[PDB]
């Protein structure tokens, strides 16, 4: 089941099986596009004061951004993502250290600044685009770009997120 994004199309979703401190975060999915900017997904409260780590295609390629506390770090890909082929994405963070994988590259790794470790959410994950846009200056352009194309197969901490039903805004659900 693949679900289609037309730039004003964004689901918020909350964890599965408060204020949690997450260790840990795990992402797959794959995608289609020909957008050279975009947010794909933001995990975090939304909040000016809260914690983050998203995926979003800025200038062409997919990156990875995680701010834990201690400042971000961003995980760029090599890959150009606008090709309007489905390619899948791998991205993982354990503590500090990160991976972003996208199709078949070999995986860009890196580390937040020391300090803090977990993420701290309420287990909000937003996909297409975030309610709370408050950073149209303060992030690259794209992170505030509604997202154009489709994706499918999303899976969150081992996971298996259900686009259509899980969704808590009752969105308007276009296929791809
Ligand atoms: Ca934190």
């Amino acid at each position: 089941e693949a679900i289609a994004f037309d730039g004003r199309t964004y689901m918020e979703y909350h964890n599965a099986v408060a204020e949690k401190a997450l260790q840990s975060n795990h992402f797959e999915l794959s995608i289609k596009t020909e957008a050279t900017q975009g947010l794909i997904l933001w995990s975090g409260k939304g909040l000016e004061r809260s914690d983050y780590i998203a995926l979003a295609i800025v200038d062409g390629f997919v990156q990875m951004m995680y701010d834990l506390g201690s400042k971000p770090v961003v995980l760029r890909s090599t890959v150009p993502i606008n090709t309007n082929h489905w390619t899948h994405i791998k991205a993982y963070r354990v503590q500090r250290e990160g991976s972003l994988q996208v199709g078949n590259e070999a995986p860009i790794t890196g580390s937040s600044p020391l300090g803090a470790t977990q993420l701290d959410t309420d287990g909000a994950l937003w996909l297409g685009g975030m309610e709370r846009l408050s950073v149209a200056h303060k992030l690259p352009k794209a992170y505030s770009t509604g997202f154009i194309g489709c994706i499918r197969d999303v899976i969150v901490d081992r996971q298996e997120l259900h686009l259509v039903e899980d969704a808590l805004n009752n969105p308007t659900i276009l296929h791809c």
